[PDB]
């Protein structure tokens, strides 16, 4: 339950945005000048065991899994086993998108980039497959429908892009993509409590997962999809954090490029709150020298906030689906 603070405010702080957004609990990392200044637990993991969120409590994080997911795909671009502007169909078996009359070529960058033309949400309406093809291998799916624009021409948050990448590296790697994450990254990283979502029922150290009904948390067990695990299944805490927030702060040597490859902008966007474009699994402002991602799922809430220049990060994991999450960073972040 780290602090390096003398006496502070920030619990207050925490603790007030968090009760005011209904959220049982929330483990919150604070990163600054290369060591972590707070890393501690705020509510309850779970309300009926009743057991207290710790940096040890392990939650969904969402959309923060695309970040691993493109630096992944970065790393084996720079590897040489894969090329950035190569088409998806050099990797996917028959992957044929179509805009108007006829198929349209999508590079990889565009995946990344999220310009690919692929269409985001409620294809599938209520939570499932017709055809069970809950595992990674969603091509069938995406193809379905035809793109919203020529690949390139306009940006669409989609998982469907992370969760094609997902593939590539699949494919490319040729071992599964939780187990090459794993393997390369989230145990060289130090990583050891990092996992991937299957079952949807927490164990002992997994948060439970809460979803207001009314103005009270309920558990919730939302229906999944394992191809979305490379966009939003990834399962850490702030413990194993800890060590990807310092990782992207002051990367060593060998990786530096490989990592500010990793904030450097794609393509751009209007609907972000504080984001003026997106970079490979970050939403960017970098008039504010700011990289970030805010991730959320139906019972889970949770953003990471990086500042590569004046070495701080902000994370914050809760375990439910509130706007106050954003809120808190933003309040956390003026304290620096």
């Amino acid at each position: 339950r780290l602090t390096n603070d003398s006496q502070q405010q920030i619990d207050k702080i925490i603790e007030h945005d968090l009760q005011k957004g209904h959220i049982p609990g929330a483990s919150i990392l604070i990163v600054k000048n290369g060591k972590v200044f707070l890393n501690k637990g705020y509510g309850y993991q779970d309300v009926d065991k009743k057991v207290k969120a710790s940096p040890t409590t392990k939650y969904e994080i969402a959309s923060n899994t695309k970040a691993f997911t493109g630096l992944a795909i970065l790393k084996l671009a720079q590897e040489g086993r894969l090329n950035l502007n190569d088409d998806v169909s050099k990797h996917v078996p028959h992957f044929k998108m179509n805009y108007n009359g006829q198929n349209e070529t999508i590079t990889i960058k565009q995946l990344l980039a999220q310009t690919s033309g692929i269409p985001s949400d409620i294809t599938s309406e209520d939570a499932v497959t017709n055809k069970n093809n809950r595992l990674n291998d969603v091509t069938r799916a995406i193809m379905g429908d035809e793109l919203h624009h020529k690949p390139g021409e306009e940006f669409e948050y989609s998982n469907m892009n992370y969760d094609l990448l997902g593939l590539i590296i699949q494919n490319v790697t040729k071992q599964s993509y939780t187990k090459y994450i794993t393997n390369s990254w989230l145990k060289p990283l130090h990583m050891t409590h990092t996992s991937f979502k299957q079952t949807n029922n927490k164990s002992k150290h997994d948060a439970i997962g809460y979803e207001l009904q009314g103005s009270t948390p309920v558990v919730s067990k939302p229906e999944f999809n394992l191809w979305d695990t490379p966009s939003a299944y990834m399962m850490t805490s702030t413990e194993d954090l800890e060590h990807w927030i310092k990782f992207q702060l002051n990367p060593p040597d060998k990786y530096k490029s490989l990592v500010q490859q990793s904030h450097k902008n794609l393509s751009s966007t209007i609907g972000e709150p504080n984001a003026n474009a997106y970079a490979s699994g970050w939403f960017t402002n970098n008039d504010e020298h700011l990289v970030f991602h805010s991730g959320t799922l139906d019972n889970f809430s949770s953003f990471i906030l990086l500042n590569p220049k004046q070495n701080y990060g902000i994370v914050v994991l809760a375990n439910l689906n509130s706007e106050y999450v954003p809120k808190l960073v933003e309040h956390l972040n003026t304290q620096i």
